[PDB]
């Protein structure tokens, strides 16, 4: 018999099993396929490792404006090899943690009919809708196994696709992302966005906007034809890559003969992840709160460590879906905590917010040998809601934004204010100071 | 007549300078050589600018683990025209914002014997002590006009130095630096150095202990020798460079006739940065607040901007010398914050003092080629007084070390804990979440 009995070993399953094994739970963990699941072999790790390349990628095709006299080939499979080679490595280590801790870990696919708390850790699976070609589509996951490209076409436009388009062109390959509303990224603030399209489409990354594919047609191999409802067709592409979205793995979990709730099969919980059945409980992307799903890895590493605690020690800390932090990985990078311009004033209304924002240049630029009008920009954006002016959104993008908003988020959530950050003296030379300036 | 005449167009003066003239100020500012001072023409600028030099350097030299078939070459005096380049566009700019705002610059040096409140804006000027050889020495400054070098020699080993000679190896040139201490850096956090100094020696970086030079010959041009008290000798430089530290323009501005206070040249003031003589102020590192120097270019702009107020439109607002973050653009650099563990444990004593601490490899390097513990490094380190624990010192060498403390900052001010940190969810993947997983 379990003390608890972990379904999932990717992000989520992980630290809720080894962190109840810290307080000596019996502990069980079964997975199916290779351990650290969507973040470490289909998302966030080789995501990163691929926005690294196309960073390097720009470094070598600019080196000159620094000295160096440059002339450079990439080779797609080299970095195909080394970047399995780094994630292989990771399954490993995580099978090594999981016996460093005393959990028993089981593989195989999980389904219900011993242990004494059940925890569902299955996230998603990509989505794929009643579309016409969609037969000749692929999915963000299998964009991880292509080693040979010269033009692709996204279908989506939230953060995976930006991402993905981005370090699509950056590696030599042609680019279109198809988006059905009026610009991508629809959900974040619309001039840290009007950057980032000025931006690609300096890159010749192609965005084409109001378009709805309603078929994906295949003359040939790696030949393809995306067709939209308006009559714009776009043709040549050797891959479609739908990014719609994800689903829970729950499909046959067996769970039905249980009473178990389901909305569109994401597994109901509470403040404490609680089923409706209690012994069993629900965290990483697979389930939904309340209800605020939020699909990252630090959410589903929060949830499951603190729940094993109100399973083991004691209770009192629950998990914050308020206020999350963002990176969009894209070119530029965007950091994102808190709301945008227009979500403020759709809260506490336009009498209530003012905003504070700047453009300008990375150092890193100077020497580009380039008119400063074309460098590629930085821009940030304060919005302020309240009377000593409350931060309740903060947003850049550029070089590094990336690195500079986790610490930020520190100070959003003690309720900062413009003057905590204008009482803060400023770090020089970096594109960060620029928060402490906004005068 | 002026109602405040700004002598120094550094730094300091202009920001005060400009700032008053929002105000209505009819002002006036007086510069002998180009404008924006020491960050601009020798300092903070160029140095950054060839510290991104030196990344370059670092990219280029590994792409091969990203992909890439590099071969390349480095020419300095390309770097060295492209650098100076840019910083003949500042100057001029400078000179735009100062006829933007509607102050009358001159040219030329000041001295006392029309205007209603004088501002002292002089900064320093470099240190050759009196050592035998110092004739074959240059300075920091110098260090701007070196086109052509296999071997160069750094005596001092404080910010400016380590900076120097890291960005000095990237270059192509062999290197040394020599400190009279047991370690480089003997004012920051010892672990934080044990892990810069590590680098550096792993970068064939070569760091000489308890060292006094006494000697510097001249074997020929460009063939000096560096001697030192204990037997240890040291050939074949072609430059040494002496980083001593920097004292005050003071010496003749025809002062004393006016019983303004002198330290050691430093012009001594008070929160208000007003003199002993009434009606003439001080800002910049040229002078001592009490008593603090601090020699950074964001708190010159500080003084200078917060003073016009006084003047202009209400006292108010003072400038605060206590919590000063920090950037040694050093490689790996290095973001500091607050109290190192051992200056806290002199502060508020042992019983008092928590640690936080972790080590890890950052993911770019995931694609390297060689064994894990040969990776260059990131190293952090939460020092913790009290009882709830507030963060009293923060400090991270690493990869982009310079853009993630920015932010930390503005939450050690606001006093933030071990626990801010701990409900601040993080962003994934990057450096900086791993302050708030140091569990
Ligand atoms: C392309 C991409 C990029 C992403 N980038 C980021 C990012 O940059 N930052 C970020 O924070 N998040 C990112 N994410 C989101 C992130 O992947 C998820 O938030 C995270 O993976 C959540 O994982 P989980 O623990 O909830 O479930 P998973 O990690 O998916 O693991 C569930 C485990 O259960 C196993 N399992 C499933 N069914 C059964 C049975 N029956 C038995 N075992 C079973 C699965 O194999 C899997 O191993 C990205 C996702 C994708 C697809
Ligand atoms: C190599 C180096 C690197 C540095 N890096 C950094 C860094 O990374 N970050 C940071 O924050 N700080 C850095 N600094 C410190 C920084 O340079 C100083 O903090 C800053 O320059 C202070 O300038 P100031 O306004 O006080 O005086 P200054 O900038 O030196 O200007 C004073 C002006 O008055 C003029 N003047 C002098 N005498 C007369 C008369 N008589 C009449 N006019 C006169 C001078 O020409 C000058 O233009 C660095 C300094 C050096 C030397």
């Amino acid at each position: 018999v379990y003390d608890l009995i972990v379904i999932g070993g990717g992000s989520g399953g992980m630290a809720a099993a080894r962190r109840a094994a810290r307080h000596n739970a019996k502990v069980a963990l079964v997975e199916k396929s290779r351990l650290g699941g969507t973040c470490v072999n289909v998302g966030c790790v080789p995501k990163k490792i691929m926005f690294n390349a196309a960073s390097v990628h720009d470094i070598l095709e600019n080196s000159r404006h620094y000295g160096f006299d440059t002339k450079f080939s990439f080779n797609l499979p080299l970095l195909v090899e080394r970047r399995d080679k780094y994630i292989q490595r990771l399954n490993n280590i995580y099978r090594q943690n999981l016996s460093k801790d005393k959990v028993d870990l089981y593989e195989g696919t999980a389904s219900f009919l011993e242990g004494r708390n059940i925890l569902i850790a299955v996230g998603n699976k990509p989505v794929f809708p009643p579309v016409k070609g969609i037969e000749n589509t692929i999915s963000s996951d299998e964009f991880f196994n292509i080693k040979e490209s010269k033009k692709i076409g996204i279908v989506g436009s939230g953060y995976i696709a930006v991402e993905l388009i981005n370090v699509i062109k950056r590696l030599g390959i042609d680019s279109y992302i198809f988006a059905r509303g009026n610009r991508i990224l629809r959900k974040f603030d619309e001039s840290v966005i009007n950057v980032l399209e000025n931006d690609m489409k300096k890159n010749n990354i192609n965005i084409v906007t109001f378009a709805d594919v309603v078929e994906i047609k295949k003359v040939s191999d790696k030949n393809l034809s995306i067709h939209l409802s308006d009559g714009r067709i776009y043709e040549h592409f050797d891959h479609v890559i739908y990014c719609v979205g994800r689903s829970p793995d729950t499909e046959n979990l067996k769970l039905e003969k249980l009473n178990v709730e389901t909305n569109n099969n994401y597994i109901v919980v509470d403040e404490n992840q609680r089923t409706s059945v209690n012994n069993i409980y629900a965290v990483g992307d697979c389930c939904m709160v309340k209800f605020y799903n939020v699909q990252l890895t630090p959410v589903a590493i929060n949830a499951g460590r603190l729940l094993a605690d109100r399973l083991f020690l004691k209770k009192t800390r629950k998990t914050n879906y308020k206020l999350i932090p963002t990176v969009i990985f894209s070119h530029p990078p965007i950091g994102t905590i808190g709301l945008s311009e227009e979500a403020a004033i759709q809260i506490y209304g336009k009498e209530n917010v003012k905003i504070y924002e700047s453009k300008f240049t990375n150092l890193f630029f100077s020497v580009y040998d380039i008119e400063p009008e074309l460098k590629e920009k930085t821009y940030l954006k304060l919005v302020c809601v309240g009377k000593d002016e409350l931060i309740k959104g903060l947003h850049i993008i550029g070089l590094n934004a990336d690195e500079i908003v986790q610490g930020f988020a520190v100070a959003l959530k003690m309720n900062a204010t413009k003057k905590d950050f204008d009482e803060t003296i400023p770090i020089h030379p970096t594109a960060a100071e620029e928060f402490l300036t906004l005068q």
